């Protein structure tokens, strides 16, 4: 009768016994622990704010530090968030605040500083007092930027912890920095306010360290924004009476909020509307808009428990993207302009941007300035295919007599050169060195021509022939080639990086199948005149044999621009990418698993000895009723092992089901952004002529130093010519940008006041009776 | 006393370090508690309303 | 009121309320307080976590 059903099913199980004094407070939970050593790394840890002044005031050090882990003093204060102790430090037994900055950020073993070794707990209390810290300008360091010695920072430690509580904090002082500091505008100084005071209003109950006058933590910091929250109320009452006197239609961040009821300061959260309150706010300071909604998406995907908000993102990009409706005002919104020289083209090509390069406009100024003749569309008439297969394999045989010499000719006749640099305009097909269609099919037809010359040397290969036939005129020919192969990836492997060159998939195969082409050229000759051992000629054999699929699986990237093929190119790459590395290591544990059992099935036994080991039987490969019990097994292991691969197939098909469904076209358009721009900063080089050029531009380029000097246009080795912008609509330079700021103020502008009402209509759809119900509640007052 | 017990999953543990809080945690959290409760309740009070 | 709800929710198998942000972090926070769980997303930390 003393206990209830409630209590029966509920309460704590077991009996306890209670501690005497036992606190559970972030330090002083663990004073049996790390003890109470008195040495200002156990006073910092355990929080004793007097035993680390006292250890100090007489005392030892500020920034000692353990063996194994380098953690100073400071990180431990923060590694068990006491911020009552780094806020003594900083008020008092520092000054010159380069010994602040060098005191926070001084390092570890792994390679933490004070706000990454407090991001990685979910430790608000001191995340929001180094964030305090940066606001009020007391480092001299932007530490929050900084890497650990594995690439993470403050802001991806906490993400993959899953810290949501820190997250949210460390998102909107990224969103309060990206808003211009001194900016005399009403709705910026509304929306810096509306973001300072969420952090103030979420910190809120962490005082001094001392009675003190509670500081409470921004106070300094909303005290330097000058904006009086009830007169600012109602300059957008007064603006939005009559339709909008902030000349954006209303205030242009003022809805109703009629009010809502009860019957029968709280937005703490990063809501839809704090996102837009930025993206008009940077709009009306001077930003691009598009590269404020890309920005805030790459912040909102490195935080990862953000999915409602990355939506909203990607789906404001592209009803951006829709409001624009001729080339005009697409390259209006995209364009640097001079005063804020920021493209958000180059942009989503770094950050692999899938949903803009896809788009329809988006893939309209590559290709007005990738082909620019209309020779692509040659190929779908019937006199087209016929005229335009005649014209390749003609040039082609011109580009093998004019090619290696203009490429000589470049080093050392400065007249060729200024021929050589008639285009960066308009440029046609009078010279089809610099159109950006034509430098990639004599790229693949110096590409199909490498896998004939291969697979012709495997089948033209005349096994009764002496020592000349490993340094033959072709097998060294195609070595030659292999070699500036190689010379050619180190160059775009340090010119484009890493992160791009790891996001082609072909850059890999061209290294492959050069360097075992080159080692099968190799081994080949020392196997044939020093030691003649079929130990490693079987290694010759086999490295030809791999460069030679190399080769012909390099051959289908002819199809990467064609509509029907170019899709099957990407859902076999991303199925290499994503499934193929996580079911192999379920097949490779399935199979091992089924050939143990099979070893100990079929295992021999000795029936027949009298004294010892006179026989024993014979048991298959690898009465009494003796082999049926074995083959009943026999029959499990390969049921329970057939049924059990064929669910694993179920799921390959249903993983590249869903991809192949949604995400097609959209992997095959961003393949053909991402390759209209790499052969836009190219010159017209192939693989087997850049080696040509890599020695004389060695040479050709010292000549006119030692006697002329300052030549001008010399042949520059560095491929990927930085100097030109990759469109050449970037940068305007007179009535061509008054133009386009009055473009782009019409797009966004309808972009801005169309997502304004769009949102008013999902508040006005669910809190639909209580507009209603304040239209008679007016009957009840007034 | 303080014998190795013989069992895995140890019963002489509450879970977490932060459960049963003697002291003056107990009246931090009691009013913690009422903080979060009271302004849930009046949430419902409200989504039942409309 | 002694009554403990986590230990109620996974003895009654509850995959809505187990399964939280705010759950999931006050799990973590005991089980993997280092972040050893992320030296596999790293070249430094296959082989320095090996
Ligand atoms: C056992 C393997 C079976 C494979 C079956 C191959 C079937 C060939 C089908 C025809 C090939 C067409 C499609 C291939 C195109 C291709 O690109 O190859 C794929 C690549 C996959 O990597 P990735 O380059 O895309 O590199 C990725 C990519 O860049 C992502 O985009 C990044 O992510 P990101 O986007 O963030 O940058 C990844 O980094 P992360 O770690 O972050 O994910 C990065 O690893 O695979 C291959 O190239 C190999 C495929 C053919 C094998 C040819 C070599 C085999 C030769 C052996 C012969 C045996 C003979 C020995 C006995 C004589
Ligand atoms: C290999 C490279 C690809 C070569 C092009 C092969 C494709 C066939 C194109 C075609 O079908 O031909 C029609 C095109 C379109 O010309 P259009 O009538 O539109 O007006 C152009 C007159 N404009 C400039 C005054 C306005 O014309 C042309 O491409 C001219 C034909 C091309 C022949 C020389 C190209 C040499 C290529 C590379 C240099 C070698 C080093
Ligand atoms: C002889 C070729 C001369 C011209 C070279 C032509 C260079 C070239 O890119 O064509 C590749 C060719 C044809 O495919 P192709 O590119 O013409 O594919 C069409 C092309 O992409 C159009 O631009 C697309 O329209 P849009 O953009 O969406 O508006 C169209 O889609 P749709 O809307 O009509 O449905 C596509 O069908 O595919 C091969 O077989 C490989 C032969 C490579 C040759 C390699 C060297 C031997």
């Amino acid at each position: 009768k003393k206990p209830s059903d409630y209590g029966c099913q509920l309460h704590y199980k077991h009996a306890r016994v209670v501690e005497p004094e036992s606190t559970t407070d972030d330090g002083m939970k663990r004073l049996k622990d790390v003890g109470d050593k008195g040495t200002l790394i156990t006073a910092a840890e355990l929080g004793l704010v007097d035993k680390y002044r006292d250890l100090k005031r007489a005392g030892q050090d500020i920034l000692t530090c353990d063996w194994p882990y380098h953690y100073s003093s400071i990180l431990y204060a923060c590694y068990g968030n006491q911020y009552k102790i780094l806020q003594m430090v900083e008020r008092e037994f520092v000054g010159s605040t380069q010994e602040l900055t060098a005191m926070h950020t001084t390092r570890c073993w792994v390679g933490k500083n004070s706000a990454m070794v407090a991001a990685y707990q979910g430790h608000l209390e001191t995340m929001l007092y180094i964030i305090d810290l940066d606001m009020q300008g007391k480092f001299t360091e932007d530490l929050f930027k900084q890497r650990d010695v594995m690439g993470k920072n403050a802001m991806m430690w906490a993400a993959s912890q899953g810290h949501t509580d820190t997250i949210e904090v460390l998102l909107v002082r990224s969103l309060y920095r990206l808003l211009p500091e001194d900016c005399a505008d009403p709705l910026v100084l509304k929306t810096r306010w509306k973001l300072v005071s969420l952090l103030a209003d979420l910190a809120s109950h962490c005082r001094d360290y001392d009675p003190g006058c509670s500081r409470s933590f921004f106070q300094e910091v909303l005290a330097s924004i000058k904006y009086d929250p009830v007169e600012g109320a109602r300059q957008e009452e007064a603006a939005a009476a009559g339709g909008g006197g902030s000349a954006r239609e209303g205030a242009a961040l003022h809805e109703p909020t009629w009010g809502v009821d009860d019957g029968e300061l709280k937005d703490v959260h990063i809501t839809v509307r704090t996102l837009q309150g930025v993206i008009v706010s940077a709009y009306r300071a001077g930003m691009n808009c598009m590269g404020v909604i890309m920005y805030c998406q790459s912040l909102l995907q490195q935080a990862r428990y953000f999915d409602d908000l990355v939506a909203q993102l990607t789906a404001w990009e592209v009803k951006l993207l829709d409001t624009c409706r001729n080339k005009q005002e697409v390259q209006a919104i995209l364009a640097p302009t001079e005063d804020d020289p920021s493209e958000p083209v180059g942009y989503a090509l770094a950050t692999f941007d899938k949903a803009f390069l896809s788009h329809k406009f988006v893939q309209q100024i590559f290709t007005e300035k990738w082909d620019t003749m209309g020779v692509t569309d040659y190929t779908k008439s019937l006199f087209g295919v016929v005229w335009g297969g005649c014209s390749l394999v003609v040039a082609f045989a011109a580009w093998a007599t004019i090619c290696p010499l203009v490429v000589v000719a470049r080093s050392f006749l400065s007249p060729v050169q200024d021929f050589m640099m008639r285009g960066k305009v308009i440029v046609d097909s009078r010279f089809p060195w610099h159109v950006p269609l034509y430098r990639w099919l004599l790229t693949q037809c110096a590409l199909i021509t490498f896998t004939v010359l291969l697979s012709y040397l495997v089948f033209s290969f005349d096994p009764s022939d002496p020592v000349p036939a490993s340094v033959a005129p072709l097998n060294t020919f195609l070595a030659v080639w292999c070699a500036a192969i190689l010379v050619d990836e180190v160059q775009e492997y340090v010119e484009e990086g890493r992160a791009e060159y790891m996001s082609s998939g072909w850059n890999v195969m061209d290294v492959t199948m050069a360097l075992s082409y080159i080692l099968h050229y190799i081994l080949r000759i020392i196997a044939v005149r020093v030691t003649d051992n079929l130990n490693i000629l079987l290694v010759v054999n086999d490295l030809l044999a791999a460069a030679a699929l190399m080769a012909w699986f390099r051959m289908v990237s002819v199809f990467e621009l064609s509509s029907a093929i170019g899709p099957l190119i990407q859902m076999m790459k991303q199925m290499l990418i994503k499934d193929v590395t996580r079911f192999a290591l379920l097949v490779l544990v399935i199979l091992l698993g089924f050939s143990v059992g099979m070893e100990a099935l079929f295992q021999e036994a000795c029936i027949e000895r009298d004294p010892t080991t006179n026989e024993c039987t014979k048991y298959t490969s690898w009465f009494e009723q003796k082999r049926v019990t074995g083959v009943i097994f026999y029959l499990i292991f390969a049921i329970v092992t057939a049924i059990l691969l064929l669910n694993l197939f179920i799921a390959m098909l249903a993983d590249t089901y869903t991809r192949v469904s949604t995400q097609a076209m959209v992997e095959f358009r961003y393949r053909k952004a991402k390759l209209m721009a790499s052969y836009s900063r190219r010159d017209f080089v192939c693989p087997p002529f850049n080696l040509l050029h890599l020695v004389c531009a060695a040479v050709g380029n010292g000549l006119r130093r030692l006697v002329w000097g300052p030549d001008g246009f010399t042949p520059v080795s560095m491929r990927k010519n930085e100097t030109v912008p990759l469109f050449s609509w970037y940068f305007p330079q007179g009535e061509e940008m008054r133009q386009v700021v009055v473009l782009q103020r019409r797009v966004v502008d309808d972009f801005l006041n169309s997502n304004r009402v769009a949102l008013f209509r999902e508040k006005l759809n669910a809190e639909l009776p209580n507009l209603v119900h304040e239209m008679l509640k007016q009957k009840g007052k007034g």
